[PDB]
């Protein structure tokens, strides 16, 4: 097998209704889990939405054997300016292509049988017009880098990702922890990496014993640690441990202990209905409207 496993990409969601509809009705993905969070407030809670946020996992199957989207919704935040850091997710589905066509959701053929589309927020998805394969339709996430060799030294020498493809001349590498996982594509881009406000995070699992040594290695090597090892709670569900890191271009990386994460990430059959009930009950847009002020921007 592999110790380390590609889990998900965090997407900052302005409009949850429109995001849920794109992921269900265009990509043909499903709700795996839905969790409503309340952080409370440092000072007096300003409005009924302060510290209130949701996490919805969407993808083609259980998180154990699929790479999925972590839809992060803050009830008080309505827009995120998208930079050039996240270049898209590529997946194989003629079903998604048909869905887009039937729903008149714009599609652009960028190579033979490959259709570029945009989720709400401008996040790019690349749809291969071929049959749903006999496993996870998600093939890769592509991230922009300023200095390819600097990025390979980080992602390969420090984090232990294998090189499936490397092209110095095209300034591109395809990395992965295993054949049966989502791959990470690094693409040298023009004009620097800009994270703006929509910047997400790529999550991997390792055995929990590796978390403190992963933190130490990054300290020793002078790499950025965004969040030292910490326990994160989810209402009515397992506590996991995370270290949050920053690659050489500042892409956020989450490492989480696999053994407890597998208890947290059980596919919840009620997830879809919990999302629909929370959306039916979300009057945040009407609240901000009556207060004559917008949701914050990322
Ligand atoms: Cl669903
Ligand atoms: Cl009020
Ligand atoms: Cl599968
Ligand atoms: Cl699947
Ligand atoms: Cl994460
Ligand atoms: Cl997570
Ligand atoms: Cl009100
Ligand atoms: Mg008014
Ligand atoms: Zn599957
Ligand atoms: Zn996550
Ligand atoms: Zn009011």
């Amino acid at each position: 097998m592999a110790a380390r496993r590609a889990l998900h990409f965090v997407f900052k969601v302005g409009n949850r209704f429109q995001t849920a509809r794109f992921y269900r009705d265009v990509l043909g993905m499903k709700v795996l889990r839905h969790e409503e969070f309340e952080e409370g407030c440092k000072a007096a809670c300003n409005g009924p939405y302060d510290g209130k946020w949701s996490k919805t996992m969407v993808g083609f199957g259980p998180e154990d054997d699929h790479f999925v989207a972590e839809l992060t919704y803050n009830y008080g935040v309505g827009d995120y300016k998208l930079g050039n850091d996240f270049m898209g997710i590529t997946l194989a589905s003629s079903q998604a292509v048909s869905n887009a066509r039937k729903l008149e959701w714009p599609l652009t053929e960028v190579a033979e049988g490959v259709f570029e589309t945009e989720a709400p927020g401008g996040y790019k998805f690349y749809l291969q017009n071929r049959s749903l394969p006999q496993s996870d339709p998600v093939l890769k996430v592509t991230l922009a880098v300023s200095d390819l060799q600097k990025s390979l030294n980080y992602w390969c020498n420090l984090l232990g990702m294998k090189i499936y493809e490397k092209d110095e001349e095209k300034q591109r590498a395809l990395l992965g922890y295993a054949d049966n996982q989502c791959k990470l594509e690094l693409q040298g881009v023009k004009g620097g990496v800009d994270h703006a406000a929509a910047f997400g995070r790529i999550a991997f699992s390792c055995p929990q014993k590796e978390l403190p040594d992963l933190e130490d290695l990054m300290k020793r090597e002078n790499q950025k640690i965004l969040t030292p090892l910490v326990s994160l709670d989810t209402p009515g569900k397992a506590t996991v441990q995370v270290v949050i890191l920053a690659d050489p271009d500042g892409h956020e990386i989450c490492f989480v202990g696999d053994e407890a994460f597998r208890e947290l990430s059980k596919m919840d059959p009620e997830g879809s209905k919990l999302l629909d009930d929370a959306m039916a009950a979300d009057k945040s847009d009407e609240w901000f409207a009556k207060h004559n002020k917008p949701k914050a921007s990322g």
